DNA sequence: CGTCCAGTCTAC
DNA sequence: TAGACCTGGACGG
């Protein structure tokens, strides 16, 4: 996911788990190289927040739950295919690598971290990844300032399309978003990043917030009340640039495809 | 059958 | 920097 997907995933955990109690251990699949979660409680609640391209779960035992335990926080990065599903315990999807089991009474469910390609990670601290800048959705002013006060950084020597994937400065922006942001302003993707940002000290940094916010406001992205194909219709409709007919595409220097209209820009391959 | 395509992370 | 990390779906032969 990108920032929107991580944000909706955290909203899904919050609404779906609002009225559930979990019990027992946190089960990791055998094949996952991520760490075992050392956590057990007779009764705990699960809640979530997103920052950029990370999601933090908090495991919160109820009063008197046993064995005595403090709340535990886990931070997830989703990679290409990470997600959360709430499923009936004996219909686990394939590639459910981390499971949280509801406690009785009621229908026995599992909250699953599901990750086909296993690019996703999680860590035992609750800490956000040091080096990631502020969330473009939830920390706009901090995000904007952190870019504008570090324009000398060699990160801004690169093309604007490459700079926009640098999670030190645009935590939450990924490949579809960089195409959608740059198309809204018709900024050539291979313009020098420092050139587009010096010109700023509704601009590019504001759309780094408002464009991803639009996706959040659509809802869906796997987390909606509407069907899987229904939310996917709404998203494909909203996209104006990414993989759309009549648009150009090039490989950036890490081989990631950038979609654009018109002038590729000066630093183009 | 085969190829190609869809965000870090780490060893050069 | 360039390759590694993975699975599956679309498409070509």
């Amino acid at each position: 996911g990108q920032g929107p997907e991580l944000h909706l995933a955290s909203q899904f955990v919050n609404e779906a788990c609002r009225a559930l109690v979990f019990g027992g251990c946190v089960e990791k699949s055998s094949v996952s190289r991520n760490p075992e979660v050392p956590f057990e409680s007779s009764a705990y609640r699960i809640s979530a927040s997103a920052r950029g391209k990370e999601l933090r779960l908090i495991l919160s035992p109820l009063p008197g739950a046993q064995p005595q335990q403090e709340p535990l926080a886990l931070v997830f990065r989703f990679g290409m295919s990470g997600s959360f599903q709430l499923v009936p315990r004996e219909e686990l999807p394939r590639h459910a690598h981390l499971r949280f089991y509801t406690a009785p009474p009621g229908p026995r469910l599992a909250l699953c971290f599901v990750d086909i390609r296993r690019f996703g990670r999680w860590d035992l601290g609750g800490k956000w990844q040091p080096g990631r800048g502020p969330c473009v959705l939830q920390e706009y002013q901090q995000f904007r300032e952190n870019v504008l006060r570090n324009l000398a950084d060699k990160a801004f020597d690169r093309p604007i399309c490459e700079a926009l994937l640098d999670q030190r400065f645009f935590n939450g922006i990924g490949n579809y978003l960089r195409a959608e942001i740059l198309y809204r302003l018709k900024i050539p993707p291979f313009e020098k990043a420092r050139s587009v940002l010096e010109a700023l000290q509704p601009d590019l940094l504001e759309l780094c917030h408002s464009v991803p916010k639009e996706v959040v406001q659509l809802g869906g992205r796997g987390y909606g009340s509407e069907s899987g194909e229904e939310d996917f219709a709404a998203f494909r409709a909203w996209l104006r640039c990414y993989g759309m007919p009549g648009m150009s595409s090039l490989q950036d220097r890490h081989g990631r495809t950038i979609w654009f209209q018109g002038d590729p820009g000066p630093l183009a391959p």
